[PDB]
């Protein structure tokens, strides 16, 4: 019953639907296993792979659905009512998803197009001015490469980048290590 | 006697040895354990708490050492040569600092000054690259944010200072996270 109804839920879902989805179970599956989500039921499998979604267990189901406000599913398949979730979530813990994350989907549902662009610009300017400062030393710059992930055992790229534009013989010493891995 | 030799080592080396020797170490020591080890001694006593150096268990010591080029060290106190290390490395798998790690300190040994102010204003570029085009929604933009480390659970100073010029429900949503913790 559990099984057919979760695959129901997997087929009415839409695009956006799984993005946020997605988004709201970054605590427990890294940013780094989310592209081989593609669709919702590749999703509700990786959900039950960590025992986090069972039947009668349909704490997180539920949350899920009651933040992108999916309603009609929770009635529809779940025979679950907003004002029931909400009893529930505003129960101090049972909330299963962090409030960071929650935060920021709702500053995700609150903004428009527009506003939208206003963001993209103004973190365009944000970046656009990161400060690393004269006292770091090289080592040290490389250690914030790995931390800002663009530097790392398999990730050549930005380093052969810049050393290429400083001088040759250090971008000799990288290829020697990557053709001799 | 070996502890105070180790003593005597471990007073002889300076700043710039102590930087070089904690990066050489990084294949076992993570990050966030170097912070509380400030001068060489400390990092000795670290080593031998992971038993990768010992009485008559000195290869990670030579060749730390060799790679950082105290030879007078080596040959000092501990009575060994230059000749003899390399043939001691150059012995497959002896080595016991990774390839990358090693690439990383050699092309750190091999920049000047000026070589390093062009790094530091190369890498300022390529992070200043900005990518966010035109179908990243507001979530995504979330994720690179915490990629280039300026969003995270506990660094919200730039988001805030987005949405403080975008509209201040935003920020309104935010503060109230932040005062929640």
């Amino acid at each position: 019953d559990f099984s057919r109804n979760l695959y129901d839920i997997g087929e009415q879902l839409d695009s956006e639907d799984l993005a946020s989805l997605k988004f709201l179970s970054l605590d427990y599956i890294p940013q780094r296993k989310q592209e081989p989500i593609k669709d919702a039921l590749m999703l509700f499998q990786r959900l039950q792979e960590k025992r986090m979604l069972e039947e009668s267990n349909l704490s997180f189901l539920k949350e899920l659905l009651f933040r992108i406000n999916r309603l009609d599913l929770l009635i529809t398949y779940l025979n679950t009512r907003k004002e029931e979730m909400e009893r529930e979530l505003q129960t101090p813990g049972r909330a299963q998803i962090s409030a960071y994350r929650v935060m920021l989907y709702q500053i995700s549902e609150e903004v428009s197009r527009s506003e939208l662009r206003s963001f993209k610009a103004l973190l365009q300017e944000e970046i656009s001015k990161c400060k690393l400062d004269d006292d770091m030393n090289l080592l040290d710059i490389f250690i914030e490469m790995e931390k800002r992930v663009i530097l790392g055992e398999g990730k050549l790229d930005i380093l052969k980048r810049v050393c290429a534009q400083i001088n040759k013989s250090l971008l000799k010493i990288i290829n020697d290590y990557e053709e001799f891995s």
